[PDB]
Order: structure tokens, then C-alpha cells, then sequence
């Protein structure tokens, strides 16, 4: 009585926050279609996560994922007799960039190591760089200037010709993702 089952999709990316659906189709005659998680568990429908058949479809919606949300779901349909079918997709989910905490201006005193706070988050970890405003934002190239492990830029015996704005850039190369905070950066002579 099945003829085929299938999923309209058969991979999908997206960030931790965003909502995704899945159809799956059960061509024939299904009695039953039911789906199951990454954990091999049958979907029972909540407000977050729902499943609904409609005739030979059923639909699952993703609210507002999580990481634990990642993974290979089932959609597997059944007959009368109790033959089945089934099809799956597989959900990839990343982390987009986050700032957190920005602090502008940030201040320090002249001839003082300085160290640019920058707290940006991301999956995969994000590239950062650090840039200087004029008319065009440029790469830093000063051999008193540093990127440290920490993100944050190490300005060594601080100059009044230091003070401006910097950019604290956050990429991740693989998503073309994008995004930055301008941080006013003082020196007190
Ligand atoms: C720091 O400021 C001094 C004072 O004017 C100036 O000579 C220069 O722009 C700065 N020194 C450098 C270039 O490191």
C-alpha cells in the first residue's frame, strides 16, 4: 500500500534560534506516519517541536532550535498491515556571531600597555580582526599592535596618536557570515 516515502529536504543548516519544517510525503495508502528524533525517540508534538499528518503528508516544525536539535530525524510511515517505509533528513545547526558586552569608549593612559576588549562568539570559533577608522577602515599593520588569543587587541606603550576608532571585526569564512562593533578607544595624556 506504500509507495514511497520521502522528505522534501534532505539536508539542512541553520542557526541556534531560527525555525525550520520538514514534509515528509507517504505515497499510497499510510495509516500511520510518524516521526523520530536523533535520540531514536518517536516525536510526541509540543509547543516547541510539532508534528501533523494531513492526509498522505506530515509535517515537522522546528521552534526556535537548540544544539541537541541537531542531527539525522526519520519520518516513517506504516500500512494497515503494519509494513513500513521510511526517509531522512539530516539538521546542522551552527551558532551565528554574537557580541557580548561591548564597552565603548574604552580608556586607558598613555605610555600604559593597553588591551581593546572584544567578546564575539560564533560555530566554527569566529576570525577576527581588528581595524583602524580614517576615511577608509583599514587592517592594522604596527608593530606596537596585536591581535591576542583572547580577540582582544594588546596596544603596546600607548600613544595619544592611538586614540580613535577601532573595529573589532568577527567573520566565520564558511558562512560568509559577517559583523562588528566600533569601539572608541581614548588616551588620557
Ligand atoms: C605620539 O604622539 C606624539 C606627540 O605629538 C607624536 O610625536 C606622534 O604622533 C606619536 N608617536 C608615535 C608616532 O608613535
Amino acid at each position: 500500500a506504500l509507495l514511497q516515502v520521502t522528505i522534501s529536504l534532505s539536508k539542512v543548516e541553520l542557526s541556534v534560534g531560527e525555525s525550520k519544517f520538514f514534509t515528509c510525503t507517504a505515497i499510497g495508502e499510510p495509516e500511520s506516519i510518524d516521526w523520530y528524533n536523533p535520540q531514536g525517540e518517536k516525536i510526541i508534538s509540543t509547543q516547541r517541536v510539532v508534528v501533523q499528518k494531513e492526509g498522505v503528508r506530515s509535517r515537522l516544525t522546528i521552534y526556535n532550535a537548540n544544539i541537541e536539535d541537531a542531527g539525522i530525524y526519520r519520518c516513517q510511515a506504516t500500512d494497515a498491515k503494519g509494513q513500513t517505509q521510511e526517509a531522512t533528513v539530516v539538521l546542522e545547526i551552527y551558532q551565528k556571531l554574537t557580541f557580548r558586552e561591548v564597552v565603548s569608549p574604552q580608556e586607558f593612559k598613555q605610555g600604559e600597555d593597553a588591551e581593546v576588549v572584544c567578546r564575539v562568539s560564533s560555530s566554527p570559533a569566529p576570525a577576527v580582526s581588528w581595524l583602524y577608522h580614517n576615511e577608509e577602515v583599514t587592517t592594522i599593520s604596527d608593530n606596537r599592535f596585536a591581535m591576542l588569543a583572547n580577540n582582544n587587541l594588546q596596544i603596546l606603550n600607548i600613544n595619544k596618536s592611538d586614540e580613535g576608532i577601532y573595529r573589532c571585526e568577527g567573520r566565520v569564512e564558511a558562512r560568509g557570515e559577517i559583523d562588528f562593533r566600533d569601539i572608541i578607544v581614548i588616551v588620557n595624556v
